């Protein structure tokens, strides 16, 4: 039915779990809880910091225990302790300052053998890169005014990703893509209704996707703690 | 709508445009006539080989004069110029020995100056790569029992190609590809019927393949007569 | 050994051979006329524009006859024709206003039936997003301090360049890249030196090149009337 | 120097390290100990397989304690425990029956939970399609009398190897490569004596190489028990 919630959030998960480090989990940014939910399959120690009352609300409502939720902007969350594993998904680019924000996880959050879950809209997905050739988009990493409405301020690629991420003094240590995405959201909120595809062809498209994490949908870093002093 | 005639034909034509040479031009398999009648707008002095005389003669009824139609299998054909294009598009994949037919072009059928285009469904193209991941081909550069049913021998794609090319003794000038293409045939004749996909974006598909050649629906070499004694 | 001169300039040279039209040509930013000697095998009627003295009259004391020299600034050139083929090779990242140049030649230069070869330096060469893993260069459209002092005032790629080629009015007619690089031109300087590489391994690159134009050295953009 | 025991060894425990799950390790066609000696600052439990007693006795002289050392080829081994990690790196390429040896590991050697390091070298590395390009092998894929003389029997590539995986009934989890690779290993060697090229120019090939792993010089499928 809805691209994001129904294809990309499970695609995000299976793309994760080969990398979770036993422990407890950060999910920055957590919204409504429609991707904690998913994480609650693996962890049952799962902290959620999210600035909207509102929305934090709706997760608490439908969420099992084992949550604990802060109800805080990034620069102002005091957290109790230090995590295995951290959840920045679909969150960066809404940051004004991303390298700070990058900065604090790896210096203030991240447990000693910690890893941090990177995720981003990547600016040279195909379908991108086609509504660029069409004239829609200027360029790849342009920022749209249906984007800047939505809140982003940039547009990343694995590139300027990667170069946050350094900047901030996280280890990179691997950088991968999740699915080959061809068709815009809205093309695919159609066919999705539609039996043309199926979910062998989804998976496809996952499988695929790894091969050119350039292309895809969602461009994927996974990093661990560096040292700053 | 259908794909290969609706919305491949016209970019092949496309694709091809830039380099046409001034002069006549060879069509080598021209079957029912479907991409002659597109070739007919670019050149008044076109020259079909074609083995099938229900084929040839359907071909005839359609298309304009200014037509020499040669029924006969390319090994016989024995023709009466040589000639400055030379169109072979989605048939050396159907032939037992593709390098002697591309021999035969080179050496008795090409000008001086002549060019041979040359256009063959693409192994790498992401909806068979796709497909592969599926289960549902064994591995990119197979042939499938339909395709074999259709009369496929080989799937090329842009190293075997090249690789045949040059051992015929060709010249390979340009190497490329038309289409981007990610999803199968039997789901463009579908969604090809509805208004999920608009022109522009098709129009945007060929102008990404451009860049990602091993990943287009066809490739396409263009080849210049190489001296062979 | 110079990379640009001695592997770069006979691939673009090759590169744009199938394409080129009969007729005239126009190399704009032609400077000492390196690259015009290779045109001059091609063509015995090119227009040569250069803005710099002394790099004009190092051309014109170089090369064989059958050119026209035009000493002049882009936005001041007055052409005695229109061209069937223009050349725009490793300039257009120098222009302050690089949409303006190219509506220019699409609105003036070009002949009917003309054909713009647009050549640049590539954000995403190989050898460069290497630099970027490296952190030598931020990312891959930046422009460096060492590039900023060349002139160049930004990094193009397949995306940006017919962007502006668009924006131009012109047609984008092919899009391709020029030379799969994946060392840096220093490197090549040094290891062109030596016997590592052989000849027949830079006709690989190149020939590899146009089937990864994202990756290559150069991209190239052939542009035609809108 | 060895390009593959100086540059891709290092690089393959890099690669494999943010996955190695915690227990023990097999190393399936361990030779002379090269690699093992590099695990060996991973885990402390590692038990190697290898066919050759010259080899294995070579690697038993120039190794740490903590080795199980078993001299059996493949269709002998018996295997006193199963295992939490199984590295199989430049090996299946040689194999005649290749889903085979990969079924025995789903079905006999690989711990629930376990995962496989598969690595081969790639058909569609750049050097290779480059040295296709030249004429020298005919296609990517192919076996030059070379490989063929050292026992190569495929050159495997994503979409083949993930095909020989699954049909041994693994379930392949992740797919990547290893270095981005324009040079052959001969130029490699070469060059490495030199100084053009630095350790952070590697350690970028690597980087840029996840990012294009059909271009990489090895291919590296994380499997799992089906
Ligand atoms: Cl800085
Ligand atoms: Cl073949
Ligand atoms: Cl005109
Ligand atoms: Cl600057
Ligand atoms: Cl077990
Ligand atoms: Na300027
Ligand atoms: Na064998």
């Amino acid at each position: 039915y809805n691209f994001d919630f129904d294809v990309m959030h499970p695609f995000m998960v299976r793309a994760f779990t080969p990398f979770f480090r036993p422990g407890n989990l950060l999910e920055l940014g957590s919204f409504k809880g429609d991707f904690t939910s998913r994480l609650q399959e693996h962890f049952n120690d799962i902290t959620c910091v999210e600035a909207s009352e509102e929305a934090i609300s709706h997760a608490q409502g439908r969420l099992k225990d084992g949550i604990t939720y802060i109800h805080s902007r990034f620069e102002d969350a005091q957290l109790p302790r230090r995590y295995d594993n951290i959840v920045l998904t679909h969150v960066l680019e809404h940051i004004d300052d991303p390298v700070a924000l990058l900065k604090r996880i790896n210096d203030d959050w991240l447990a000693e053998g910690g890893r941090l879950f990177l995720v981003c809209p990547n600016a040279n997905a195909v379908s991108r890169q086609i509504a660029v050739k069409m004239g829609i988009i200027s360029h790849n990493s342009a920022v749209t005014e249906a984007e800047f409405a939505h809140g982003h301020r940039c547009t990343y690629a694995l590139d300027t990703l990667e170069r946050d991420a350094s900047r901030a003094g996280l280890q990179v240590t691997y950088r991968s893509g999740i699915f080959f995405k061809a068709l815009a959201n809205f093309q695919w909120d159609q066919i999705l209704q539609t039996d043309i595809l199926s979910k062998e062809y989804l998976d496809g498209c996952y499988q695929l996707g790894q091969q050119y994490p350039d292309l895809c949908a969602s461009i994927f870093l996974l990093c661990e703690k560096g040292i700053n002093q």
